[PDB]
Protein backbone atom coordinates (compact mmCIF):
# COMPACT_ATOMS: atom_id res chain seq x y z
CA UNK A 1 0.00 0.00 0.00
CA UNK A 2 1.61 3.23 -1.50
CA UNK A 3 0.26 6.14 -0.54
CA UNK A 4 -0.14 9.07 -3.15
CA UNK A 5 -1.87 11.97 -1.55
CA UNK A 6 -4.23 13.27 0.90
CA UNK A 7 -8.12 15.18 0.92
CA UNK A 8 -8.75 17.13 3.56
CA UNK A 9 -12.00 19.95 4.09
CA UNK A 10 -11.12 23.11 2.43
CA UNK A 11 -12.10 26.04 4.94
CA UNK A 12 -11.78 24.50 8.10
CA UNK A 13 -8.29 24.22 10.54
CA UNK A 14 -9.13 20.77 11.36
CA UNK A 15 -10.64 18.00 8.95
CA UNK A 16 -13.91 16.21 10.41
CA UNK A 17 -14.26 12.88 7.33
CA UNK A 18 -16.21 9.88 9.13
CA UNK A 19 -16.36 7.79 6.02
CA UNK A 20 -15.31 7.46 2.64
CA UNK A 21 -16.71 5.49 -0.95
CA UNK A 22 -15.52 5.96 -4.44
CA UNK A 23 -18.32 6.91 -6.48
CA UNK A 24 -19.69 4.12 -9.27
CA UNK A 25 -17.83 5.27 -12.10
CA UNK A 26 -14.57 6.26 -9.83
CA UNK A 27 -14.76 9.56 -10.86
CA UNK A 28 -15.42 11.36 -7.64
CA UNK A 29 -14.54 10.08 -3.73
CA UNK A 30 -17.80 10.42 -1.42
CA UNK A 31 -16.82 12.00 2.37
CA UNK A 32 -19.07 11.95 5.04
CA UNK A 33 -18.86 14.06 7.86
CA UNK A 34 -18.90 14.59 11.65
CA UNK A 35 -21.26 17.64 10.75
CA UNK A 36 -23.80 15.18 9.07
CA UNK A 37 -22.20 16.52 5.14
CA UNK A 38 -21.46 14.78 2.08
CA UNK A 39 -18.58 15.89 0.24
CA UNK A 40 -17.87 15.16 -3.39
CA UNK A 41 -13.59 15.31 -4.11
CA UNK A 42 -12.61 14.59 -7.79
CA UNK A 43 -10.20 11.94 -7.05
CA UNK A 44 -8.03 12.99 -10.04
CA UNK A 45 -7.55 16.85 -9.13
CA UNK A 46 -7.96 16.33 -5.23
CA UNK A 47 -10.85 19.50 -5.66
CA UNK A 48 -14.01 19.47 -3.57
CA UNK A 49 -16.84 19.81 -6.32
CA UNK A 50 -19.96 19.59 -3.54
CA UNK A 51 -21.11 19.81 0.16
CA UNK A 52 -24.36 18.11 0.49
CA UNK A 53 -26.64 18.83 3.65
CA UNK A 54 -27.50 15.03 4.25
CA UNK A 55 -28.05 14.75 8.03
CA UNK A 56 -28.11 16.73 11.51
CA UNK A 57 -25.23 14.16 13.16
CA UNK A 58 -22.28 12.68 12.14
CA UNK A 59 -22.27 10.24 9.60
CA UNK A 60 -21.31 6.48 10.21
CA UNK A 61 -21.43 4.72 6.92
CA UNK A 62 -22.07 5.66 3.39
CA UNK A 63 -22.91 3.09 0.47
CA UNK A 64 -23.17 4.18 -3.12
CA UNK A 65 -25.49 1.78 -5.86
CA UNK A 66 -23.35 0.01 -8.43
CA UNK A 67 -25.23 1.56 -10.82
CA UNK A 68 -24.15 5.20 -10.04
CA UNK A 69 -28.00 6.38 -9.61
CA UNK A 70 -28.20 5.94 -5.66
CA UNK A 71 -26.91 6.44 -2.36
CA UNK A 72 -26.98 5.31 1.53
CA UNK A 73 -26.25 7.09 4.28
CA UNK A 74 -26.17 6.57 8.05
CA UNK A 75 -25.47 8.83 10.90
CA UNK A 76 -25.16 9.08 14.77
CA UNK A 77 -28.32 10.28 16.38
CA UNK A 78 -31.89 12.44 15.88
CA UNK A 79 -33.56 11.84 12.84
CA UNK A 80 -33.56 9.98 10.26
CA UNK A 81 -30.39 7.90 11.45
CA UNK A 82 -30.57 7.03 7.71
CA UNK A 83 -31.46 7.87 4.12
CA UNK A 84 -31.48 7.19 0.32
CA UNK A 85 -30.03 9.75 -2.09
CA UNK A 86 -30.61 10.06 -5.93
CA UNK A 87 -27.43 10.94 -7.09
CA UNK A 88 -28.67 11.59 -11.21
CA UNK A 89 -28.92 15.12 -11.99
CA UNK A 90 -29.49 16.76 -8.77
CA UNK A 91 -28.89 15.27 -5.67
CA UNK A 92 -31.85 14.55 -3.30
CA UNK A 93 -33.24 12.06 -0.80
CA UNK A 94 -35.57 9.83 -2.26
CA UNK A 95 -36.67 7.88 0.95
CA UNK A 96 -35.87 7.88 4.78
CA UNK A 97 -35.10 4.99 7.22
CA UNK A 98 -36.23 6.77 10.43
CA UNK A 99 -35.11 4.02 13.18
CA UNK A 100 -32.29 2.25 11.33
CA UNK A 101 -28.36 2.91 12.61
CA UNK A 102 -27.40 0.82 9.50
CA UNK A 103 -28.72 0.36 6.05
CA UNK A 104 -27.08 -1.80 3.06
CA UNK A 105 -28.12 -2.31 -0.76
CA UNK A 106 -29.25 -6.11 -1.40
CA UNK A 107 -26.55 -7.39 -3.26
CA UNK A 108 -27.80 -8.90 -6.63
CA UNK A 109 -29.92 -6.87 -7.59
CA UNK A 110 -30.02 -3.53 -5.92
CA UNK A 111 -33.81 -3.19 -5.42
CA UNK A 112 -33.86 -3.50 -1.37
CA UNK A 113 -32.77 -1.71 1.42
CA UNK A 114 -32.04 -3.59 4.84
CA UNK A 115 -31.80 -1.50 7.93
CA UNK A 116 -30.93 -2.65 11.33
CA UNK A 117 -32.99 -1.44 14.69
CA UNK A 118 -31.15 -3.04 17.24
CA UNK A 119 -31.78 -6.68 17.53
CA UNK A 120 -34.04 -6.04 14.21
CA UNK A 121 -33.73 -6.15 10.70
CA UNK A 122 -36.47 -4.04 8.44
CA UNK A 123 -36.68 -4.84 4.20
CA UNK A 124 -37.94 -1.94 2.28
CA UNK A 125 -38.67 -1.11 -1.67
CA UNK A 126 -36.52 0.86 -2.98
CA UNK A 127 -38.94 2.67 -5.71
CA UNK A 128 -41.33 2.65 -2.84
CA UNK A 129 -39.95 2.88 0.14
CA UNK A 130 -41.99 1.10 1.68
CA UNK A 131 -41.09 -1.69 4.43
CA UNK A 132 -41.66 -4.81 2.94
CA UNK A 133 -40.66 -7.00 6.07
CA UNK A 134 -39.43 -6.96 9.61
CA UNK A 135 -37.10 -9.68 10.55
CA UNK A 136 -36.92 -10.75 14.59
CA UNK A 137 -37.77 -14.18 16.25
CA UNK A 138 -37.24 -13.45 20.05
CA UNK A 139 -36.48 -17.22 20.53
CA UNK A 140 -32.98 -17.38 18.45
CA UNK A 141 -31.87 -13.89 19.44
CA UNK A 142 -28.48 -13.29 20.16
CA UNK A 143 -28.62 -9.64 21.44
CA UNK A 144 -25.10 -8.33 19.22
CA UNK A 145 -24.13 -4.91 20.86
CA UNK A 146 -23.01 -4.07 17.06
CA UNK A 147 -25.47 -5.86 15.15
CA UNK A 148 -25.44 -5.06 11.26
CA UNK A 149 -28.44 -6.98 9.48
CA UNK A 150 -26.99 -7.95 5.52
CA UNK A 151 -28.38 -9.75 2.41
CA UNK A 152 -26.09 -12.47 1.06
CA UNK A 153 -25.09 -12.55 -2.54
CA UNK A 154 -28.27 -14.46 -4.20
CA UNK A 155 -30.58 -11.72 -2.14
CA UNK A 156 -32.12 -15.31 -1.10
CA UNK A 157 -30.67 -15.07 2.79
CA UNK A 158 -30.28 -12.57 5.39
CA UNK A 159 -27.90 -12.55 8.59
CA UNK A 160 -29.03 -10.61 11.60
CA UNK A 161 -28.28 -10.81 14.92
CA UNK A 162 -25.93 -14.34 13.98
CA UNK A 163 -29.76 -15.83 12.89
CA UNK A 164 -29.99 -16.89 9.13
CA UNK A 165 -33.31 -16.29 7.51
CA UNK A 166 -34.75 -17.29 4.10
CA UNK A 167 -36.02 -13.82 2.65
CA UNK A 168 -38.70 -15.74 0.67
CA UNK A 169 -40.35 -17.17 3.75
CA UNK A 170 -39.66 -14.71 5.93
CA UNK A 171 -38.53 -18.02 8.25
CA UNK A 172 -35.50 -18.17 10.52
CA UNK A 173 -33.55 -21.33 9.04
CA UNK A 174 -30.10 -21.37 11.58
CA UNK A 175 -29.38 -19.75 14.96
CA UNK A 176 -25.57 -19.60 15.49
CA UNK A 177 -24.53 -19.63 18.72
CA UNK A 178 -23.21 -16.65 20.28
CA UNK A 179 -19.57 -16.45 21.08
CA UNK A 180 -18.89 -12.44 21.54
CA UNK A 181 -21.10 -9.69 22.76
CA UNK A 182 -20.49 -7.02 19.18
CA UNK A 183 -19.95 -8.56 15.90
CA UNK A 184 -22.92 -10.21 13.96
CA UNK A 185 -21.38 -11.41 11.09
CA UNK A 186 -21.40 -11.50 7.39
CA UNK A 187 -21.52 -13.79 4.44
CA UNK A 188 -18.31 -14.83 2.09
CA UNK A 189 -18.71 -13.25 -1.24
CA UNK A 190 -17.84 -17.06 -2.11
CA UNK A 191 -21.24 -17.75 -1.37
CA UNK A 192 -20.21 -20.82 0.98
CA UNK A 193 -19.34 -19.45 4.22
CA UNK A 194 -20.37 -17.29 6.68
CA UNK A 195 -18.03 -15.21 8.99
CA UNK A 196 -18.75 -14.10 12.69
CA UNK A 197 -16.08 -12.95 14.47
CA UNK A 198 -13.24 -15.64 14.74
CA UNK A 199 -16.17 -18.10 13.61
CA UNK A 200 -16.37 -19.58 9.78
CA UNK A 201 -19.40 -21.34 9.42
CA UNK A 202 -20.15 -23.34 6.38
CA UNK A 203 -23.58 -21.90 5.49
CA UNK A 204 -24.78 -24.91 4.04
CA UNK A 205 -24.59 -27.65 6.70
CA UNK A 206 -23.81 -25.08 9.81
CA UNK A 207 -20.86 -26.89 11.26
CA UNK A 208 -17.58 -24.80 12.14
CA UNK A 209 -15.09 -24.83 9.17
CA UNK A 210 -12.03 -22.53 11.36
CA UNK A 211 -11.34 -19.98 13.92
CA UNK A 212 -9.69 -17.21 12.37
CA UNK A 213 -8.04 -15.34 15.72
CA UNK A 214 -7.48 -11.68 13.98
CA UNK A 215 -11.09 -11.71 13.17
CA UNK A 216 -12.20 -10.93 17.25
CA UNK A 217 -14.26 -7.82 16.90
CA UNK A 218 -13.51 -6.69 12.98
CA UNK A 219 -15.82 -5.39 10.50
CA UNK A 220 -14.33 -6.73 7.00
CA UNK A 221 -14.69 -5.76 3.36
CA UNK A 222 -13.67 -7.49 0.18
CA UNK A 223 -11.80 -6.40 -2.75
CA UNK A 224 -13.91 -7.07 -5.59
CA UNK A 225 -13.23 -10.28 -7.30
CA UNK A 226 -13.34 -11.60 -3.44
CA UNK A 227 -9.75 -13.08 -3.37
CA UNK A 228 -8.79 -10.20 -0.52
CA UNK A 229 -10.29 -9.44 2.73
CA UNK A 230 -9.58 -6.29 4.83
CA UNK A 231 -10.19 -6.60 8.22
CA UNK A 232 -9.84 -3.50 11.24
CA UNK A 233 -10.86 -4.05 15.11
CA UNK A 234 -13.55 -2.02 16.17
CA UNK A 235 -12.44 0.53 19.63
CA UNK A 236 -13.77 8.84 19.06
CA UNK A 237 -12.50 6.00 16.48
CA UNK A 238 -14.07 3.25 15.33
CA UNK A 239 -11.49 1.36 14.41
CA UNK A 240 -7.59 1.34 15.83
CA UNK A 241 -4.59 2.85 14.32
CA UNK A 242 -4.46 -0.72 12.05
CA UNK A 243 -5.61 -3.16 9.08
CA UNK A 244 -5.12 -6.77 8.19
CA UNK A 245 -5.28 -8.24 4.83
CA UNK A 246 -6.19 -11.65 4.41
CA UNK A 247 -6.11 -14.17 1.59
CA UNK A 248 -10.00 -14.84 0.94
CA UNK A 249 -9.75 -18.60 0.00
CA UNK A 250 -7.67 -19.93 3.29
CA UNK A 251 -8.19 -16.85 5.93
CA UNK A 252 -4.64 -16.45 6.32
CA UNK A 253 -3.69 -12.91 6.91
CA UNK A 254 -1.30 -11.27 3.58
CA UNK A 255 -0.09 -7.93 5.34
CA UNK A 256 -0.42 -6.02 8.99
CA UNK A 257 -0.62 -2.31 7.57
CA UNK A 258 -0.41 0.47 10.66
CA UNK A 259 -0.96 3.87 9.63
CA UNK A 260 -0.32 5.12 13.39
CA UNK A 261 -3.56 6.93 12.74
CA UNK A 262 -6.87 5.89 14.28
CA UNK A 263 -8.93 4.69 11.37
CA UNK A 264 -12.44 5.94 10.52
CA UNK A 265 -13.35 3.93 7.39
CA UNK A 266 -11.22 2.50 4.14
CA UNK A 267 -13.05 1.78 0.77
CA UNK A 268 -11.78 0.56 -2.78
CA UNK A 269 -12.49 1.31 -6.19
CA UNK A 270 -14.34 -1.27 -8.49
CA UNK A 271 -11.08 -1.93 -10.14
CA UNK A 272 -9.32 -2.50 -6.70
CA UNK A 273 -6.28 -0.07 -7.96
CA UNK A 274 -6.93 2.57 -5.38
CA UNK A 275 -7.41 1.99 -0.89
CA UNK A 276 -8.67 5.04 0.78
CA UNK A 277 -8.77 5.51 4.09
CA UNK A 278 -10.06 8.14 6.65
CA UNK A 279 -7.24 8.73 8.53
CA UNK A 280 -7.09 10.99 12.19
CA UNK A 281 -3.94 13.17 11.60
CA UNK A 282 -4.64 15.01 15.45
CA UNK A 283 -10.12 15.79 15.62
CA UNK A 284 -7.81 16.60 12.02
CA UNK A 285 -9.51 13.17 10.37
CA UNK A 286 -8.25 13.44 6.49
CA UNK A 287 -8.60 10.95 3.22
CA UNK A 288 -5.21 9.21 2.59
CA UNK A 289 -5.24 7.35 -1.27
CA UNK A 290 -3.00 4.26 -1.40
CA UNK A 291 -1.64 2.84 -4.91
CA UNK A 292 -3.08 -1.02 -4.07
CA UNK A 293 -1.08 -2.76 -7.08
N1 LIG B 1 -17.51 1.12 4.35
C1 LIG B 1 -17.44 -0.13 4.78
O1 LIG B 1 -18.43 -0.85 4.95
C2 LIG B 1 -16.08 -0.60 5.22
C3 LIG B 1 -16.10 -0.87 6.71
N2 LIG B 1 -16.56 0.32 7.44
C4 LIG B 1 -17.25 0.20 8.57
O2 LIG B 1 -17.69 -0.87 8.96
C5 LIG B 1 -17.45 1.42 9.38
C6 LIG B 1 -16.89 2.66 9.17
N3 LIG B 1 -17.26 3.43 10.20
N4 LIG B 1 -18.03 2.79 11.11
C7 LIG B 1 -18.16 1.56 10.59
C8 LIG B 1 -18.97 0.57 11.31
C9 LIG B 1 -18.63 0.20 12.60
C10 LIG B 1 -19.35 -0.76 13.28
C11 LIG B 1 -20.42 -1.35 12.67
CL1 LIG B 1 -21.31 -2.57 13.52
C12 LIG B 1 -20.82 -1.00 11.40
C13 LIG B 1 -20.08 -0.04 10.75
F1 LIG B 1 -20.46 0.31 9.51
C14 LIG B 1 -14.73 -1.34 7.13
C15 LIG B 1 -14.35 -2.66 6.88
C16 LIG B 1 -13.05 -3.08 7.11
C17 LIG B 1 -12.13 -2.17 7.56
F2 LIG B 1 -10.83 -2.54 7.65
C18 LIG B 1 -12.50 -0.86 7.85
CL2 LIG B 1 -11.35 0.27 8.48
C19 LIG B 1 -13.80 -0.45 7.63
Amino acid sequence: FRPISVFREANEDESGFTCCAFSARERFLMLGTCTGQLKLYNVFSGQEEASYNCHNSAITHLEPSRDGSLLLTSATWSQPLSALWGMKSVFDMKHSFTEDHYVEFSKHSQDRVIGTKGDIAHIYDIQTGNKLLTLFNPDLANNYKRNCATFNPTDDLVLNDGVLWDVRSAQAIHKFDKFNMNISGVFHPNGLEVIINTEIWDLRTFHLLHTVPALDQCRVVFNHTGTVMYGAMLQKSPFGSSFRTFNATDYKPIATIDVKRNIFDLCTDTKDCYLAVIENQGMDTVCRLYEVG
